């Protein structure tokens, strides 16, 4: 019997939820009390609610226990009968004030150094018959000193946006926070110098044609001489020449990115103006030659929600109207991937035709946050209304797929397909897709849900579906630091249960960090996996939960970014 | 009442000890019982010694375990009638494995960046109407972006070993496991990489005259426009010119670490002839100019062991005779501050006379260490003897000036001596000093008295008093990673109670680096002390404690590879 809470903290004001999981199909008692860890008073009572089986997911019954209505500040345990949660801390900004510094410090310890980087100001361009400087940015995994722009090309649906991501999220992070005392002046230096330091390496990414280069790939060796130019395919990792980044293959968040850069007030390397100009450039060359890079020619979602990215951020660093038209073209275009069907109402489509559904493990909730992006650029009443309840309708449709089934946990459900399958909807990524072999954790996608959450609020009407999205966004959070059928916090130094990777060949999994995590079954994917005991010692499928993987902690660090400031916005509008 | 332990764990094949700190006069009950943490079986018995009083420390009354004789590996808690201890690990090479990884990140994530970095390349040197490019180096401390070879330099006898030492000790802990399969090969990599890191700006750090800059100071302001190259005195941080440093001030071990660095296969922004060529130049110049340099004008301890550092590496890198006649000359220099008198014999002395004995806060392990690196370059018999028992009765001087109280955790005792008080034998360092404010927690002392104590084994006679000093080692480690009075794992991000510095002004304490520790108390120097009520919020005196601070880490970190060699070099001796 386990009392499964979050490891850090909660909210004082905000949803708190407990979950008892355990394999009695009833209990002997249905009263929880809170109490005070150091007084060790009883401070107050809940109920336990049953909720029974999920799924088809091993670890058997789970009871909830919610203490929402709880609001004082200091450090507490449940307790029912049996079982004992481990202590937690309730207060403003718990997530912010103790996990921000260690996930910048986290990147900062994953930047690219020593014979690697070196190495990068002399790397190999794939039959090409030159070299580029290509120096700076994060290493990838914990086991893996390659740089992504994106990869997985070749499957077309599930182009992750990686390196870019970073640097786009910390600038977002950085402007959600800006003129408020959540963060600390150093801290804000220190995420602007992070950022930066990306910055400058996707001006050294782009080609003097104006692509970006898609991945310094090494064939997973760590071996200097391996470190190539290029995209690759299938899990052996087969190198080829089409290294050109298309909108949805890291290209658009690319433009974003330095586009968000050029307007600081302090640059890196290079300056604003080179920022600017990358952008622009990398901007209408994709314009002119996105289809001729994309593997199977034809644009989807991905290209269209990272397309809306750039575009807004060009015109809010440029101020020129045509980027305004590029927002209002593909926001549009992005708005007709919203389809319903048979089994669901008003989903993601990742192709034209609804026959093939939008579920990504790295980034589900950037389509949303892509439109809210426009909303915010956009200046007449009139025109944003046709997206602002196509907004409302998907914010909706998460809150709906995740109550479909029983779930405990709040765990945001997706609707997938396999390839050879038809559709259906699931707690977890399909482990038969287009790519032959790739599935893991989604801790990235549940911190881009929260994260959508959060920057969705300001566009939704109802006060009611609001706080179902305050209710969502905490459920995502929470899996990510403990509250999850592992008991596990997969952020590396908090909480406990941390996951290592493979410290035996020296790829360890580092402090600030987070791991891939918790997947569908490896056998049947109704049930659920981490390190399952066929699995555990393969080394072909073994970095599916336990290694990390810089986006979950770039959509990590986001969402607690996105999450402080909700929070703060929430005690502004009591005053007044 | 708490039973006290290593938060980490303990080697299986070598000393382990608990304490018991109750305010009981005596106890019910004599009998431990060691508890397997998974089967919660009992799996072996201990008597509980007492141990009473020590000093004037405010916790109470002591109790010890030793429960050595247990050999088995695995996760165990202790149990006596009141308390349990937390879940330890007994295993091969356990600080090592879990915590090395960790530092490595702890000194990537303190390196010099951003605004900092890019003023550093355009950098005021006091009074001299210049500038010079130093930038890269590691920020000195959690609450300070400065960069130090030394500082405290007013004070003649305080002169601690900073970012030099770092590079040194990452040097020698990579020759230490050299070969062996206890780390990693990435695990090499990323540590030659770190020490490289710090060697390119030991060359950034060099006049073209030949002297190495002592500060980069900023007075702990983190405006990057009054970053200027200097010395400096007080508390005040009052910037004077004498930025050259001597022997003493950071110079010797500069040296010492560029010519250690310049024996490397692999090379950083420099390379390995640079290196060397600096070191050289570096060297013959304090051969030349040192007494100009001290503040005080004479040479002490610590010239004669940093200069020993320097000229023993020196000789190793270019093989040049003259370099085993400097160690020579260092060496017997060095021999002669060990001094008898009325309290004790066989001390270090700080002067000529023995009327001010050496302690030192950060490296009061370097005497024994510099002494052993002559032992080892030195080529025929005849020559070593004379300081062969002058490192035997240096550790002899540990160990009983260790015994000479009532003290169950083992803690390194030393003897100090207060500006216009008389010596005497203490735990910790004098607070009344040359300095008029200085003293701090001692985690880097621990660090080099653990290291010495490896390292220092070869060069030992007796087997009795070699495991004595494998003791003294693990009691000092103990003590850094939990084992201490306030249940405190001072290495952030492993074990428990660890302390932050001031986070409210995003002064964070950063995973894998260690803090000050704990020191004398505030009143009472026989009292113990961290952040003790009255000066806990004063922020003129809270970083006594609380802050992270390089040396710490970097002496740390080889401590646990020293023990790590020494461990392997036990199971060796065991199959022949």
């Amino acid at each position: 019997s386990l009392l499964l809470t979050n490891h850090i903290g909660y909210e004082r004001l905000g949803p708190k939820k407990a979950i008892i999981q355990t394999e009695q199909p009833h209990l002997s008692s249905y009263t929880a009390q809170l109490i005070c860890a150091t007084s060790e008073q009883t401070v107050a009572t809940f109920a336990v609610e049953e909720q029974g089986k999920v799924a088809n997911w091993h670890q058997g019954y789970f009871y909830l226990i919610d203490f929402s209505s709880f609001t004082d500040s200091g450090d507490y345990f449940l307790q029912v009968e049996d079982s004992r949660s481990s202590t937690f801390t309730v207060g403003e900004h718990i997530l912010l004030n103790q996990t921000l510094s260690d996930v910048i410090h986290y990147f900062k310890s994953q930047r690219c150094g020593g014979v690697f980087d070196q190495q990068d100001r002399q790397v190999p361009v794939l039959n090409a018959n030159q070299t580029a400087d290509v120096h700076g940015g994060w290493y990838d995994a914990s086991g893996d000193v390659s740089k992504y722009l994106s990869h997985l090309s070749y499957a077309n649906y599930l182009n992750p946006q990686q390196t870019p991501m970073v640097v786009w999220n910390i600038l977002k992070g950085l402007s959600l926070l800006e003129g408020s005392e959540d963060i600390a002046a150093f801290t804000r230096t220190r995420l602007i110098e992070e950022a930066l330091f990306g910055a400058d390496f996707l001006v050294r990414m782009q080609n003097e044609k104006g692509f970006f280069y898609m991945t310094v790939f090494d064939k997973w060796s760590k071996d200097t001489a391996q470190r190539e130019i290029c995209a690759y395919e299938t899990q052996l990792g087969h190198k080829f020449d089409d290294y050109q980044a298309g909108f949805r293959q890291g290209g658009g968040v690319a433009i974003a990115a330095l586009a968000a850069a050029s307007r600081l007030g302090v640059h890196g390397e290079y300056d604003q103006q080179k920022y600017r100009n990358a952008a622009e450039n990398g901007y209408w060359h994709l314009k002119e030659h996105n289809t001729q890079y994309l593997n199977d020619g034809e644009e989807n979602i991905i290209d269209e929600y990272c397309a809306l990215l750039a575009s807004v951020e060009l015109f809010k660093a440029t101020k020129e109207t045509r980027y305004l038209e590029e927002s209002r073209l593909w926001a549009q275009r992005l708005v007709a991937r919203q389809m319903s069907d048979e089994q669901i109402q008003h989903f993601w489509s990742a192709n034209q035709d609804g026959s093939r559904p939008y579920f990504h493990a790295a980034e589900a909730g950037l389509p949303t946050i892509a439109l809210c992006e426009y909303l915010a650029i956009e200046d007449d009443s009139v025109q944003t209304e046709s997206v602002k309840c196509i907004v409302n309708r998907a914010c909706e449709f998460e809150i709906k797929i995740s109550n479909k089934v029983t779930n405990p946990f709040g765990y945001p459900r997706q609707y997938v397909k396999g390839v050879n399958e038809s559709k259906r909807d699931a707690f977890f990524v399909a482990h038969n897709n287009e790519s032959g072999y790739w599935w893991q954790g989604e801790n990235a996608r549940l911190g881009s849900l929260a994260t959508m959450a959060y920057l969705a609020q300001p566009h939704i009407a109802s006060q009611e579906i609001q706080q179902q999205l305050s209710v969502f966004a905490q459920d995502a959070l929470n899996w990510i630091v403990g509250l999850n059928p592992y008991d596990m916090c997969m952020l590396d130094g908090h909480g406990r249960n941390n996951p290592d990777y493979l410290p035996q060949y020296g790829f360890f999994n580092a402090k600030g960090g987070v791991c891939n995590g918790i997947t569908g079954g490896f056998e049947d994917e109704e049930d659920i996996a981490f390190n399952p005991p066929a699995q555990k010692d393969d080394m072909l499928q073994n970095w599916r939960w336990g290694e990390q993987w810089i986006p979950h902690g770039a959509w990590y660090l986001l969402a607690i970014m996105s999450q402080a400031q909700h929070i703060s916005q929430l005690a502004t509008s009591k005053n007044i």
